[PDB]
């Protein structure tokens, strides 16, 4: 369980390597005056992998490891926790420099608490005793533990970025017999926000779906379809859609994808489907990012707003009678335009100011000029999505009639059709 | 542990010297009628160093010292605290004039409380019994303890000013083997708001970082880099920034430093770096004050506001497309301009009045004249930062191309480049 078995956190490893060294040659840290801390506090979102790091460092240099959970101290009989703690340190002091882990310390931090503080102060840091604490919350902790001599050194763990998830997938798939067409980079970019714990569950679910039919390999189709069942839900083939009502959905989704391709700034589409899924959903479009970005320009916000108004601009041109389907793409397209004006200061009339944060302190004369700008930004974009559709209309029907039988179209075919 | 080992508080020492004298010649205070108090209450922010003063005064004249913590009285069995208190005074009365310290009295101030008040009133102040109490909160204390005869004399401790931190650093670094280029005045001015407890931790962390590589001296580079890891966090070299996206940050930070140098009133820069650090940060600039000030003029507030609008005025002139990076320098530059008008009364139209403190009691006709002034102060400054940049443009590119390879530039090189 060396450091080669943990991936996705290069700042909790490089920073936490001298502790291994300190357990090898403690003479280097006494010639100067170093006072290597007795306790280490790991903090981060739950499920990040805090517990695995302690096991990894314990196994890095052959050393006994004693794991104790603070949840076990909950609802224990009076005095049992104190006796367990005393026996733990009694065992620890008998052996060589050891590693002791205490988990879930937020809940504990009454009788066992005070006994812990006194007993911790008893032994010396030169014996070889290391205490590692892992909390899911840094605020509800007991303030007394933050005093010097107690837990004072903290390590922050963070969710992985794009390259971290690739490494985690590489780690967790070594044993299983993958097929020959499985690409782990594609599956790495379609899973943003996943903590390291969920990817193993994803692999297990893909294995289950591969095993249901019965076959010794896991193909790409199992991976891609297993991701959808986690985000939205299982497919619902029992639902019945009227033939004159599924023609509207075919035009509402084939218009959101034509507009999102013509405009310069955007991310490419992956597939379009109209199979119902989950509760209150009738069709979706998927994008895959090209890289990871941290700064957003202005022209990249006027083209994410035109795409959202693409579906509503396709019903109006074709049918002429607007439906109630596009009620969530209007709510999310009007708070994008209320940040370009109030907070980010990208309006040429109100200047570089931050009107807002209770949550409203300004006059009524000003409040009637923010609306004349919001209603002008949104209307100006909605007049351009309609203009885009009118050019690509003969090539918009072809995308529909293909989508009304196969019920799914791929991105490459779409981009081949648009560019005749 | 005499007074020579405590620095940074010259008002809790000069005021607390006759207590040492009173324990030497108590005859001077009885010829007139002095009734030197039995209890002394030390109040101040936590970690200021209240506990150290009691030990210092106890060691000033050779006298037994008995320390008891009020946190120990918490969750003790019924009657144990009273027995401990009785045994404490029983031991104290047997010896010469002694010193007894009670810590953390805010939590205690039920059964032990009443026993303390009665037993305190028992003995006489002429025996040589002194009681020192240290609380972190002056409001939650039991009001009964404020009656005469009980704790009535209080001493307030305060965080050190600029010269105090120098003395604390001098005290805590005597043993350790510093290098020859370490300047303690520079490190004293870059640590505002630090209480006396944090500087020793800073020294220990610098020692750790010096020891990691292995060398018998601590150079300046270890001190300066150890301060950053406390304020913001460790460097994150795993983060990847697109080549076309780190060119924007190089222009946003090289513009905030050119403007902050040309304007008359300001504090000099120290270094510019674009290495990511912490969470949601992509570049920072550091200043070092020349001295400590307590009054701020008006012209010193119109030049701290032009500097903040320097980054946004560098993207607009160069690229022409404003990004979302400068969203925190707009929020902090619009509450500076809402104090020059409402509270401080530095507006020539609304006169010397204080509109405001619920938090709003005035008409709507007035509320529409504060905005016409706020929008005029901010816009007038933003038209001048752009004017500054246009002059120093040939000398703004040189600062960038140097900053795109070394990833760090020093203040002296910047001020040499600007003044050709
Ligand atoms: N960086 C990582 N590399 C590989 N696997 C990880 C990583 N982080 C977390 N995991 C996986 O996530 C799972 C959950 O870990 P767990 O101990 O529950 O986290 P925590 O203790 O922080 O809740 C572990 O089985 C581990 O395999
Ligand atoms: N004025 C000072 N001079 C030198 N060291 C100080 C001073 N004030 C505080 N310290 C240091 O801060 C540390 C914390 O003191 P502590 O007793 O915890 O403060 P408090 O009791 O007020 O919380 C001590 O180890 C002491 O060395």
């Amino acid at each position: 369980v060396t450091f080669k078995d943990v991936g996705g956190a290069e700042e909790a490893i490089e920073e936490l390597k001298e502790v291994v060294e300190f357990l090898k040659d403690p003479s280097k840290f006494n010639r100067i005056g170093a006072r290597m801390p007795k306790g280490i506090l790991l903090v981060g979102p739950p499920g990040t992998g805090k517990t695995l790091l302690a096991r990894a460092v314990a196994g890095e240099a052959n050393v006994p490891f004693f794991h104790i959970s603070g949840s076990d101290f909950v609802e224990l009989f009076v005095g049992v926790g104190a006796a367990r703690v005393r026996d733990l340190f009694a065992q620890a002091k008998a052996h060589a420099p050891c590693i002791v882990f205490i988990d879930e310390i937020d809940a504990v931090g009454e009788q066992t608490l005070n006994q812990l503080l006194v007993e911790m102060d008893g032994f010396d840091s030169k014996e070889g005793i290391i205490v590692m604490a892992a909390t899911n919350r840094p605020d509800i902790l007991d303030p007394a533990l933050l005093r010097p001599g107690r837990f004072d050194k903290k390590i922050v763990v963070d969710p992985p970025d794009m390259l971290g998830r690739k490494k985690i997938l590489e780690i967790h798939t070594r044993n299983k017999p993958l097929a020959e067409d499985v690409n782990l980079e594609i599956i790495a970019k379609r899973t943003p926000g996943f903590v390291g714990a969920d990817l193993e569950n994803l692999v297990n679910e893909a294995a289950l779906l591969a095993a249901r039919e019965g076959r010794d390999k896991i193909t790409m189709k199992d991976f891609e379809e297993a991701i959808d069942r986690v985000i939205a839900g299982p497919a619902r083939k029992s639902k019945l859609i009227s033939p004159k009502e599924k023609r509207i959905i075919a035009y509402y989704e084939a218009g959101h994808a034509v507009v999102s391709t013509v405009v310069p700034n955007g991310e490419p589409v992956h597939r379009i489907s109209i199979i119902p899924r989950g509760y209150k959903a009738l069709g979706y479009t998927l994008h895959l990012p090209e890289e990871d970005k941290y700064l957003v320009s202005r022209n990249e916000l006027l083209d994410k707003l035109t795409a959202l108004l693409g579906g509503r601009a396709a019903e109006e041109v074709v049918f002429g009678d607007v439906t109630s389907g596009a009620a969530n793409d209007i709510e999310r397209a009007t708070e994008i335009a209320r940040n370009m004006v109030c907070q980010l200061g990208m309006s040429e009339e109100l200047g570089p100011l931050a009107w807002g944060k209770r949550l409203r302190n300004y006059s009524e004369e000003v409040a009637s000029k923010i609306d004349e700008e919001v209603k002008k930004i949104v209307t100006n974009c909605y007049e351009r999505a309609k203009e885009i559709i009118r050019k690509y209309r003969k090539q918009l029907d072809n995308i529909v009639e293909i989508l009304l039988e196969k019920e799914t179209i791929e991105g490459d075919e779409l981009r081949r059709i648009l560019s005749e």
